[PDB]
């Protein structure tokens, strides 16, 4: 009788959760931990985006606002990673006390509610710092002076740190010159709602930056914003989002259980059955519970990060949001498994995963010419297309030319001044996107006069 | 005999009108009924555009004009939903300066035929409303006062609102400025045809919008345009469009008694067949006639909303074009049932619509792989992506990258300060767009490889 | 006998040059004729092109630098099919007199080799024209009053046109402003090969226009350039071109004699072999044939009008290049046939023939329902798009979508003030990306399966 | 025993290095020679790209630097292949005093480590030349007549040289102007690595050239820079890389030696068999092994030049670039091969290299027409599209267009008041578009009909 329980056992292991019912009127429970975990999971990750979306945008305007408060002539937009630039002494010159005589005549100049902070050291005011390589004979050594400006040193009607030896620079050995101040400001865009707002500390540096020493500064602004409790302000959830982080890992918890308990339990049937074909004489293991259990992990780690951060009010969400996301990416896989329970959601799998092997096979040979080209590309054009200035990027040119973009903005791109360069280039460019045509074509001719063969042989 | 009626019958229903002329030398008044119903709505449609066009280019125009005439240094493009935006305390009080000096030099400066309009008050003149907090000991009620600056007092050569009380704003507590005014314009772009020229009304607002407190002031210009009756000129069809609108809706409802009547009809046919079928013992709907029943409802939706915005001068025309153009699209598919009555517009159907299953099918597994993407790329991508920052421009950005559209500046535009989030974007559209490209190409191999067996199994 | 010998003609009227040569050393004089054309018409062309090139860049720089000596505050770049615009009364005034002004002053304000014009009443000067609504009491009848500024005028110390009446404008009865003048320019750049520069008339004027009376005056410079022959220059191959053009002629003349002398005879043995045919009981055609008359008519049409052009001094070459360059592209498509002789170059041809039919009848249900969509998003979403403007721009942006171009920017240029309307724009693109994705694929594996069966019939 | 030791040669000639181990315990010391030089030639080729990337970004700093300097009114970027353009006598004036005054006052601008050079006649100052026609009685020959200014000439102040004679132009004879001075730099930018920094000098040359006397003067800044040997200064790997060049030229000749003995022994074996097949009555060539051939001598060639750059201090790589990228590339593609010793990575190559005389074939058909394409356009839209100026450009576009590249763009560019171009161009790109993309597909429905055939044959 143990052969006919045997097979009664794997017969009730192989069906669905709604045929089960129909087979024992048993209630999938753990069906349903997922359909709240889905729910759970989804709502968790959009109030979070919701809420760093609001945060990340009050730091980013007020930057924007700085921007434009101390930086002489600011266009709007940032030039590269560093938002302007200068090219003559005077420029520099200006730049610095326009920042300075701006910070000089905050109260009256800006649109918020900004005002000073005490620094590092509990002092409102300017601290601005150079650094000059000793002395062309000029040392490798650097020197590293500054002066504290206070409100009282700017406020003075004739101004004297104007005048001061400290602000003869000597370009052709400096480093930089950095100024560093404090505001604190408020979100009166959150008052509305009868909660109290949330007062911040700004930590703005300006580096005046010419370590290449071409000729150019470079004017980089560099805000970092944090919470603060509120001091000075008197007008007229913590606990809530906390609770439904935790229910959100005691739910991935324990579907964390429960799949590793039928996995367990996956590995006590094969021995029965390992057993008995042995007495006469990946498919049990569900690869789905593997994906499960991932996306498990990184919803507890996830949920874990945001608790720390909401705890003791941290603004950066990086690497929390990378564990929710990517966990969310794999709680939606999982939901195709579930669709994948109707016999209509399969026979495209035949191919769907049999091509799988041929088309890896494909990417190693492809992989070999794309790594020549991206290495040729880089070599040849780095100095003349912005595309190829690194690796990486003609990297990503290659696959998107593959992909049919940009392709006569590559080819223009490249000036005729070197014909050398632009026949090369002409004919890298031709080469490489006909090749790669061709092979992906040719890749799929093949792949279906197999197809044929194989559903032929299905059948 | 009544077998052979019957036969004889249905061998009648399933013929073209081409044929069952061929036939029985009958005339498809019907068939006639149609080619007049798609060339009166396309000229309908064509008409309603024409007409729309030139109304909504000479607003359009006025708005442009309106915004380089009241707005301080304006660009000629707008910046964001606002046109243009302010740092600065100095720069919103020269803004706001600007717009009332300007409205009351208005005579000397437009190049059109622009005049000052009543208020709803019955007074020229510019009305100015500011809100702020109640009184940092702000309150969280908003106080709302305004004043009227009438022509008179603009015009006083010693400006006193300029100086008074009103205009210290106290931008740490200001949530916004408006000014208001209203303008009264001629097209004299419409009297070369010997019709009177139609007379607008201009309800112009200024918004200086501060809600956010970040810093910067968003301005709005909002312009309101609607056509008066002309009552100061001189110089030297309405029932047309509105016969040629009640002939349609005659035409459309003539065309959806017919459709209507065809469809009672053969559900009389049916129960003739399946009683003769029982004694011994869609296809008859035509859903074609379903897309006509709906076209033709929607063209007289349409008509009528386009009847009542002549008949009262109505200048939103949003939800009547919604109507006619989805109604036109439908008329040129039910071309296509037409054109779908020789047989050589056929035996691809076989396919076309075979197919349809199956690519349901995996769209909704695809789908729930799109939905997952989504989440993770706007929680992880959204705060430094502009095509992630919402849910919706996610998906839009993804549809377009699996056509292959913008991928090396969709790679380019986050930039790598952060470097878990660059590596994290890498391997995000790498993943989608390898995922993608196999799935949909995978499919097609699939749908392939069944259509051979399909068409086989057909002959 | 006669049997045989028809026999014998056809086998002879069926092989290529190349093989007749083999049964017959015959040498084809005609396929020689032919390399002679392809190699006179493609040179013609090109040097046309070189010329053409010259002359357009000369006429085109002139008229930049016109542009940024007349029109005041000149970007460089045109803001439209007019190069710039004014909004205010002063802006309007500024930029007349300024044009006026300039013009005065042009012998040292010009860098390149110009000199005043004689106007057609042969005088040097400046002409102003204006139109007004004659007389708000205006009338429908334009009043067009002008003078004419002398360079006597210009140049008196007080100057009295700034003064005159003439110039007060009354700008809401305005309809436009025009200036003339006439300027003599050369190319020096032709000097260096010893062969007389080439003088140029500039009628260049500029309309100040407000036909719309929207606000804005539109500012449109028009520069017609005629190439007048030198007077006053003293320093230190038209036979030519036109024996090469006449050459051109009698090559494409000789050939349409034979192609035509060919069809003739190929009418010829039709008769006997359907005659012998009829006694017991396209393809003679050569429709390449067709292209090489049409290709040789449109050539010898082409030349004469490039003769023309040349005898005469004209400097609009657009119908002329119309039929050189659609001669030289069936000159390349005629290579084909020659090509079109190994056997190799065919098989291929059993299906990119057969496919037509489908593909055309495919092409006929899909073009009622791209008429469908044109209609429907000029309609919905013309006022809201630039892309959907009217609907030649519609039908492109369409054709554009359905190969997969700027598809993020399309969904993105619509803003979401109107909700409707942008739901509607969704719903629009996404339907329509969809159904053409999925109607071009159906059609596809039908071809595939269709071919298949033929490929297999024919073997 | 000849034929057993004849056949026991072959079956070991073809056997992969691996399994020659598994036959006779054999080591592939040669495929060694091979790992060892992937790495090595990978490893010269990245190295070289840094080296060049930070030489060339010090030049082109300091050249953006100098067009900031001495360009008046440079915006930041380009116009075209000249940096700016002048229209008005005055700006030119202005252009090319502002370039002489910034070069008197450098030492108080420069914000790097500039200072004045020494000509090439041994003397620290400024040249000035100009070309004029000699002498409207112009002749052809050209006066070149030039000063040189001193710093001793420019630190007069009362300044002599700008009211000289020299600097009255006549504008309307004038060819260019030309101001060369040297300056020299260093780039302190390494010498944070206690290596002795390297000093450059810069030899600058600004050309306000009118050659085309059109109105408009095109201002070109073209630096070239070379390193000398520091003279003045004080502050506080050579053989390394060149060793490591000989390394390569030693392994890269080794496996020279080695592929050509194969080559050589191959013909041997050849001998034999065909000899023996003789008795009784590119395969053995291993195109592989010319690939490597032709890589060993370009990677040789360009280590040699590599050498030569180094050891005189020349910054021009482009060659030795274009010889190391195009090995390298090389070198990847013979990876392949090796991935190509397994079986799995086969039987796809039974169509990729089969399909390649069809698609060869097509290819040449096609081209005809893509020629004939690419003349029609040149001639008709090239006056008036820039995607059309010239025939390398039309043929980058009609293969980017091929590839639906830019094509809404590409329609939009190109301006209606000539009508007949527009409707013709509109004609033409719907015709090239349809006609490319039909020939495509169907090429391709052929290659799969084919391959089926090819692959049920082979089975
Ligand atoms: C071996 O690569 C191919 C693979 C598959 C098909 C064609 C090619 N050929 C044809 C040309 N190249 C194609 C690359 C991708 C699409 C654009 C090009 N097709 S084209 O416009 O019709 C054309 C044809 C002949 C001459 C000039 C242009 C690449 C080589
Ligand atoms: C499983 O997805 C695929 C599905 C079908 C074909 C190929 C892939 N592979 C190949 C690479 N990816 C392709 C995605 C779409 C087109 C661009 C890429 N093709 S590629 O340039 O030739 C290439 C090949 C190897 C390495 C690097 C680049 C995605 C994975
Ligand atoms: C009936 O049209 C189709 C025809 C052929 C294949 C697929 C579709 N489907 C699938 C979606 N749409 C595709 C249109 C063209 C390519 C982009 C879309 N493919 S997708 O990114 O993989 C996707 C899949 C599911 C949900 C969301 C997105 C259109 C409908
Ligand atoms: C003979 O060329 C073809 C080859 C293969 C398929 C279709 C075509 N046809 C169809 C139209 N053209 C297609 C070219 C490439 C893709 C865009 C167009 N497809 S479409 O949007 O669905 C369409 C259909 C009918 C009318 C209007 C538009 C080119 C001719």
């Amino acid at each position: 009788m143990k052969e006919e329980c045997l097979r009664e056992d794997l017969k009730f292991y192989f069906m669905s959760p709604c045929e089960k019912y129909r087979a024992r009127r048993q209630i999938p429970w753990k069906l349903g931990l997922q359909i709240l975990k889905i729910v759970m999971v989804t709502t968790q990750l959009v109030r979070f985006g919701l809420s760093n979306q609001l945060v990340v945008a009050f730091k980013e305007d007020n930057t924007v606002a700085f921007k434009h408060l101390f930086l002489k002539g600011y266009s709007g937009t940032d030039e590269d990673d560093y938002s302007c630039s200068v090219y003559t002494q005077e420029d520099a010159y200006e730049s610095i006390f326009f920042a300075i005589n701006q910070y000089h005549q905050l109260k009256d100049i800006t649109l918020g509610t900004l005002g000073y902070g005490e620094n590092e050291d509990n002092r409102i005011g300017l601290k601005v710092c150079k650094q000059h390589y000793k002395k062309l004979n000029i040392d490798n050594d650097v020197e590293l002076d500054c002066v504290q400006l206070d409100l009282q040193d700017l406020s003075k009607k004739p101004p004297d740190w104007k005048n001061s030896s400290f602000f003869r620079l000597e370009f052709y050995r400096l480093l930089q010159v950095e100024i560093s101040f404090h505001l604190k400001g408020i979100d009166l865009q959150t008052i509305h709602s009868r909660e109290l707002p949330d007062c911040y500390v700004f930590q703005n540096t300006i580096i005046f930056d010419n370590k290449a020493h071409s000729g150019k500064i470079k004017i980089y602004f560099d805000s970092d914003a944090k919470i603060e409790e509120c001091k000075d302000l008197n007008i007229f959830n913590a606990q809530y989002v906390l609770v439904f982080d935790a229910f959100v890992i005691v739910i991935c918890l324990a579907s964390l259980i429960l799949c590793t308990r039928s996995i367990v339990l996956a590995l006590r049937l094969r021995k029965r059955f390992l057993n008995f074909f042995l007495e006469k004489y990946w498919e049990f293991i569900n690869g789905w519970y593997v994906l499960v259990i991932i996306s498990d992990l990184m919803t507890i780690i996830g949920s874990i990060l945001k608790m720390e951060i909401k705890a003791k009010n941290l603004t950066n969400y990086d690497l929390c949001s990378i564990f929710l996301g990517t966990s969310t990416l794999l709680v939606w896989v999982g939901v195709i498994r579930y669709l994948g329970y109707f016999q209509a959601y399969n026979v495209l799998i035949l191919t769907m995963q049999a091509s799988l092997p041929k088309v890896l096979r494909f990417c190693a040979c492809a992989g070999m010419i794309y790594l020549g080209y991206t290495f040729c590309g880089w070599i040849v054009l780095g100095p003349y297309h912005d595309k190829f200035e690194n690796l990486n990027t003609v990297a990503e040119c290659l696959f998107s030319l593959v992909n049919g973009d940009d392709m006569f903005a590559t080819f223009a791109q490249i000036q005729q001044k070197s014909i050398l360069v632009w026949l090369f280039s002409r004919l890298y460019l031709y080469s490489f996107i006909s090749l790669f045509i061709y092979m992906i074509l040719s890749l799929f001719i093949a792949l279906i006069t197999d197809s044929y063969d194989t559903i032929k042989k299905f059948q």
